This record gives structure tokens, C-alpha cells and sequence, in this order.
């Protein structure tokens, strides 16, 4: 069984010399491991904190079991620094063995809008990376099942040319086996009065509008997560080493050229407890956006300004570990009558105007004339580090809102036995950091600041969203099935108004755990970390493929872009490969 073949002794690999190594097992580590040794030449071996959990039992396989891992030794948890918003500290869910974050999400399965993509090309110059090459590699890695008649009844709409059939990641309708709730139709219906479309299929490149979705389960409804789906298959393979229970701290460079070189990384559990391993190709970090950059900047690739004083030499001068970006949720709750019964869930993918109403006038004044003042602040707060740079993402923010009229929040729907709204601000504008505060890897003491709220359209925004949730669950048909609403319910008078909503928001809210931005992919000059096939600048056999490149956030849920990021960079490494023989 898998379970044999993985590797726990830490002298089992110590010493060796393998092709590729990889640190983290999580959705872009697995993708570009079961990708990488396609080739029987090619030796990989992927280095993971956790271990093996895809068998575990329902608290993994069920998807209706959501949220029950959390605070296990599956789940990071790792904290924030003390919020500016509030004075309080965040806990960040991040899956914690082999499938990272895949073994603990949702699964939702949808894509963005085609003109966030289009412009990683146009406005962030990564030659390739737009729309038809990723939506190519996102078919490439999908697998999907259209819905059934009971499905088609209770509101899914699947449209077969927006869908993948022959991939590696199976995805389908969520199905209990109980009846649908009729709340779903509901909230289409009550939308559909005000103009608002319902059913486009949101793997189609235009999400918008209320729809049901599928999810990465199989068929018997047992969890995609990445490793039953890339490495279950090929656990086998000779080639593919894993090595579980043991965490990466940095990486070796040999500094005997004009270009520093990755040749390995030294992992261990503890200060006195560490080993070396080391790579003949190239080094690929893939340990999440929390915790990719702080690996560089153990290893000397950083802010000089962060990392003499903690007295180590600094490599390479980059801006690593800024330009976070993380969204913010807040929950609208209400009881339901028993007609209501039955599963679903769906998710209104709302505009600018949508969310806002008749307070458009006044939120388009503030994105037209603050931009700049924007961009000022943030950089004064460590988020970034230079505002030309900074602008320029906020310019084409505006242009993907006013002109392309993109989704930028985002109401999810959960049934059940109640009507349950989580909302986000799918857009934020605010930008933080992660740094490390120590030279010692295995410490893991570390600062990670989203600054939530800082920026006032972020706040806004969430406080506008969550009030339209509040609006849409006692209007049209669904006045038929609200019995009462529970929360915020007597924390918040039923007839709040924006600003009594923006007071209310900062007290109650969770992080979306969607971190991206952190070793950005964009140019040198625009503050960019790596280039177009995810390479380090200025170190020679180091990549960076996982959450951390990502340049800007997307309206989306981003397993779909993430599985073909990997298989995009994947080929790019493959390439080189042959370049270097
Ligand atoms: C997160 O925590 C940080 C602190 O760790 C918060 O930041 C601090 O916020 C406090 C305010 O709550 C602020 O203290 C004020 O500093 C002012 C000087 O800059 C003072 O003028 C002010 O004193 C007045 O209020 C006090 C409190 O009631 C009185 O005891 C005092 O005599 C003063 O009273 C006069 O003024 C008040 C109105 O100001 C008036 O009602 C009275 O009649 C009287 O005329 C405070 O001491 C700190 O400077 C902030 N910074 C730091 C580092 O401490 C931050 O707000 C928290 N964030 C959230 C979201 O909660
Ligand atoms: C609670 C939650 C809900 C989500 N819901 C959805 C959803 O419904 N739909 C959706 O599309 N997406 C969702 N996502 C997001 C999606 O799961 C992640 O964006 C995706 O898994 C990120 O992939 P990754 O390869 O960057 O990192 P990960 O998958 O997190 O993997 C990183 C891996 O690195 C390991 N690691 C960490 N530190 C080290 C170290 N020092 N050395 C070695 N290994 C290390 C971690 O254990 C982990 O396995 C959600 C995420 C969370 C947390
Ligand atoms: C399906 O999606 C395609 C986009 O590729 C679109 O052209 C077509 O109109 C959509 N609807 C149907 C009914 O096929
Ligand atoms: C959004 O609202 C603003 C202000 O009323 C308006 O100028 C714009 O045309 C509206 N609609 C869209 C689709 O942008
Ligand atoms: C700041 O970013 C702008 C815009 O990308 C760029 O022209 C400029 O060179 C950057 N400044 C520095 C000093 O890096």
C-alpha cells in the first residue's frame, strides 16, 4: 500500500543526490511530482511536514464534514500577527500532509473571469500566461461528470465545452443522496427580479450571477485531494520518493560562481535535529504562500533591511514575502421553515454595482480618485514596496471593474437545515506581508500580516456584501422559507445601515484562507520574485510553483487555476531539462 512506500527515516534520503527536489506535498508539489517523473529518467523527491491522510476516514473523505479537522495536527493554524483592524490574532487554516490544503477545503470548483488572466500577460508582462493557455491546461487537468436529471432539477447547469473529460482531477455534483432544497431555485428566482442572471456555467470563463457548481469528489462522493488524485495513481513509480513528517528550513547555495546556485535543501524537525539532501537540476518550492517566501528568506534571498539584523547575509536583495493578499469573510445565518429542508449549496458571483446598489455612485468616487492615496498608505504599512508598481495593480483593478465589469464579491450559499450565507470581497485592495523574525527555521517564528481592513473599499465592500446577503435572504421566494435570522441576529439591529454594518464587520470576521501574492510573479521592475516559468531572480536552479506567484487575486475559487499553473510550470521544467544535458 502507499503508505509502505513513503519514506519517515530522515537517513533514508540524507546524503543522496536526486533530479528534482520539492519542498511541500501539497496541490502544486503532488501536480508537479506525478508530472515531473512521467519520465523515467527523472528522479524527484518531494520532502512533506504532514503525512498521510487520504484513507483517514470521513473527517477527510466527506466533504459535509468541512471544518471538523481544524485545530488538528492537519491543520497548520498558523497565526497572524495582532490585526490593526481589531487588536485580535487570526488563526490561517492550511492543510497540514500529502494534498495540502485540498485534504481540508470545500472543493468548490470554479473559474475566474477571462480578462483577470488576460492581463498576467498584458498588464503584468508574463509572456504566456493568459487565458486560452491556462483555461487549455485547467481542461487538461479536469474531469468531469455532467449532472443528472435530479441534479438538472434542482438547478445545475453543466455546459460541455467548459469542461475537461479525460484528466486527472475528478469533479462532479455534490449529492448526499437526500432530497435538493428548493432555496437554491429561491435565490435564482429572488436575483432574477432584479436582473441578475442565474445558471451560467462559472467554469466558463464569466462568472456572474447565481449558480450551483460541481465539486473534487468522485463519484461515491469520497474527496478529490491531491494526493489520492496525482499521487495515489503512481505511488509506484521508482522514481517518485517521498518523504513525509520532516520540514524544509532552507536552501543550499553555492555562492563559487557569478550566479548563486540552488544545489539542496536542509530539512529537519529542530535546531539540533537537521540533514541535507541535494538536487543535480533544480530546487522547486511549493510549502504554501504562508511559508514558500520564508524559506527564501531563511536561506539569505530577501529584504536586506529584514534579514541583517537577524544576522543572516543576505544573497540576493528581493522583495520576498510582500504583496499578501488575502480575502476577508463574515457569515449571515437564518433559521428556515421545514418546506426548506434538503441539500445544496450555490454562490451569487455579484458586481461591483450589485454589491453596492445604490451606493454605486459614491463607491465608484472612491475607486476614481484614491488610487494613489491608496497605494501611499499601503507601502507606508509594509505591504509593498514601491507605489508606482503598486498603482499600476490598482489601475488594472479599476479597469477589470469599470470595463470588463468583473464579479467582486461573493455570496456562498449553504442548505441543510438552514439558509447560510458566507460572503467575501472577492477584490481587496489592501496589501500586507510575512517575515520572518528569526535566523532559526525550525523556530517558525514568524510575523504574517494581511492587514484586513486597512484599506476603506476593502471594508466597505465586505460591509456592503454581507448586508446584501442579510437583504436577499428575506426577499422575493425566499420570504417563503426565512424563519428568523440567527446571525448576526441580535448583534446587529435587522435594519443596520452600511455604516452601522462597517462598525459591526472588523469584530466579525474570519480570514478566507485564499493567501496569494507572496513571491509574485511579475517583473524585476514592477517588484516582481519570479519571472514567466516561476525562476527565482538572479539564483540559478530555484522555482517557486505554488499560491505565492499568483500577482493578483481572482473571482474564483483557485484550485482550478492552481492545478494548471503547475502543469504550465511543469512543462517549462521539462524544457530546461533538455536544455541541460
Ligand atoms: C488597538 O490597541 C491600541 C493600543 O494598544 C489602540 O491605540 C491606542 O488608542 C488609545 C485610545 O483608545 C490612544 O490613547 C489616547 O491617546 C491620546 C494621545 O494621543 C490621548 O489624548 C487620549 O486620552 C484621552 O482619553 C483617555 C481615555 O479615555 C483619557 O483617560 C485621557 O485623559 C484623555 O481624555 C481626554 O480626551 C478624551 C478623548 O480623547 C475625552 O473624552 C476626555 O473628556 C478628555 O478630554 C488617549 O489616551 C493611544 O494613543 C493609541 N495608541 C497606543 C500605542 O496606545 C488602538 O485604538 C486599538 N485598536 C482598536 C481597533 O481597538
Ligand atoms: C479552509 C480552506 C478552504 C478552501 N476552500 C477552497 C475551495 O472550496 N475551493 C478551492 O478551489 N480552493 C479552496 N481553498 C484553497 C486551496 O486549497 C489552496 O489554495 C491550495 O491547496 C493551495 O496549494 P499550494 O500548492 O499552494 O499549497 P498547499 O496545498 O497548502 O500545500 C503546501 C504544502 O506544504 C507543506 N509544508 C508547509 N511547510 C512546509 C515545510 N517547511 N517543508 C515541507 N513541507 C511544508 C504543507 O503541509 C502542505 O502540504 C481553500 C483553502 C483552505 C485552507
Ligand atoms: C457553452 O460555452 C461556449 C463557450 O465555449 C459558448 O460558446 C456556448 O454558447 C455555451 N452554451 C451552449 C448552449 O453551448
Ligand atoms: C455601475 O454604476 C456606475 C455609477 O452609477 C455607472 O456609471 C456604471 O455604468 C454602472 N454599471 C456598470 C455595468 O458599470
Ligand atoms: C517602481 O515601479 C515602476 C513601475 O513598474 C518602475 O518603473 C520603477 O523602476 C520601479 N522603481 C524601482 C526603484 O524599482
Amino acid at each position: 500500500g502507499i503508505e509502505a512506500s513513503l519514506l519517515t527515516d530522515p537517513k533514508d534520503v540524507s546524503g543522496r543526490t536526486v533530479d528534482y527536489i520539492i519542498a511541500g506535498g501539497g496541490l502544486t508539489g503532488l501536480t508537479t511530482a506525478a508530472r515531473l517523473t512521467e519520465n523515467p529518467n527523472i528522479s524527484v523527491l518531494v520532502i512533506e511536514s504532514g503525512s498521510y491522510e487520504s484513507d483517514r476516514g470521513p473527517i477527510i473523505e466527506d466533504l459535509n464534514a468541512y471544518g471538523d479537522i481544524f485545530g488538528s495536527s492537519v491543520d497548520h493554524a498558523y497565526e497572524t500577527v495582532e490585526l490593526a483592524t481589531n487588536n485580535q490574532t487570526a488563526l490561517i487554516r492550511s492543510g497540514n500532509g500529502l494534498g495540502g490544503s485540498t485534504l481540508v477545503n470545500g472543493g468548490t470548483w470554479t473559474r475566474p473571469h477571462k480578462a483577470q488572466v488576460d492581463s498576467w500577460e498584458t498588464v503584468f508582462g508574463n509572456e504566456g500566461w493568459n487565458w486560452d493557455n491556462v483555461a487549455a491546461y485547467s481542461l487538461q487537468a479536469e474531469r468531469a461528470r455532467a449532472p443528472n436529471a435530479k441534479q438538472i432539477a434542482a438547478g445545475h447547469y453543466f455546459n460541455a465545452s467548459c469542461h475537461g473529460v479525460n484528466g486527472t482531477v475528478h469533479a462532479g455534483p455534490r449529492d448526499t443522496g437526500d432530497d435538493y432544497s428548493p432555496i437554491v431555485k429561491a435565490l435564482m428566482s429572488a436575483v432574477e427580479d432584479r436582473g441578475v442572471p442565474t445558471k451560467k456555467d462559472f467554469g466558463c470563463g464569466d462568472p456572474h450571477g447565481v449558480s450551483m457548481f460541481p465539486n473534487t469528489l468522485h463519484e461515491d462522493q469520497v474527496r478529490s485531494d491531491a494526493a489520492r488524485e496525482w499521487l495515489l495513481p503512481n505511488y509506484q513509480r521508482p522514481n517518485l520518493q517521498v518523504l513525509t513528517g520532516q520540514y524544509v528550513g532552507k536552501v543550499l547555495l553555492s555562492q563559487n560562481g557569478t550566479t548563486p546556485r540552488a544545489v539542496g535543501v536542509e530539512f529537519g524537525t529542530h535546531k539540533g535535529n537537521t540533514h541535507n539532501v541535494y538536487a543535480k537540476h533544480e530546487v522547486l518550492l511549493a510549502a504554501g504562500s504562508a511559508v514558500s517566501p520564508t524559506i527564501l528568506e531563511y536561506s539569505g534571498i530577501g529584504m536586506k533591511s529584514i534579514l541583517e539584523p537577524l544576522g543572516i547575509d543576505t544573497v540576493v536583495d528581493l522583495p520576498v514575502g510582500l504583496n499578501l493578499q488575502d480575502q476577508t469573510t463574515a457569515t449571515v445565518r437564518s433559521r428556515i421553515t421545514s418546506a426548506g429542508a434538503g441539500q445544496g449549496q450555490a454562490a451569487w458571483f455579484a458586481t461591483f454595482n450589485e454589491t453596492f446598489g445604490d451606493y454605486s455612485e459614491k463607491a465608484h468616487e472612491l475607486l476614481n480618485t484614491k488610487l494613489e492615496q491608496w497605494a501611499e498608505e499601503a507601502v507606508a504599512r509594509g505591504g509593498f514596496h514601491n507605489t508606482t508598481a503598486l498603482l499600476i495593480q490598482y489601475e488594472n483593478y479599476r479597469d477589470w471593474i469599470v470595463n470588463h465589469n468583473v464579479a467582486y464579491s461573493e455570496l456562498f450559499l449553504d442548505t441543510a437545515g438552514v439558509a447560510s450565507f458566507d460572503v467575501w470581497d472577492l477584490l481587496p485592495f489592501t496589501r500586507g506581508y510575512v517575515h520572518i523574525l528569526d535566523k532559526d527555521p525550525y523556530l517558525h517564528h514568524f510575523a504574517y500580516d494581511p492587514q484586513y481592513f486597512l484599506n476603506e473599499l476593502d471594508l466597505l465592500g465586505q460591509a456592503a456584501a454581507t448586508q446584501l446577503a442579510r437583504n436577499i435572504s428575506n426577499s422575493g421566494a425566499m420570504q417563503t422559507y426565512f424563519a428568523g435570522e440567527t446571525i448576526p441576529g441580535d448583534n446587529l439591529a435587522y435594519d443596520a445601515d452600511l455604516s452601522a454594518w462597517t462598525e459591526y464587520i472588523p469584530y466579525h470576521f474570519r480570514p478566507n484562507y485564499h493567501g496569494v501574492g507572496t513571491c509574485s510573479m511579475m517583473p524585476k521592475e514592477m517588484g516582481g520574485v519570479v519571472d514567466n516559468a516561476a525562476r527565482v531572480y538572479g539564483v540559478q536552479g530555484l522555482r517557486v510553483i505554488d499560491g505565492s506567484i499568483p500577482p493578483t487575486q481572482m473571482s474564483s475559487h483557485v484550485m482550478t487555476v492552481f492545478y494548471a499553473m503547475a502543469l504550465k510550470i511543469s512543462d517549462a521544467i521539462l524544457e530546461d531539462y533538455a536544455s541541460m544535458q
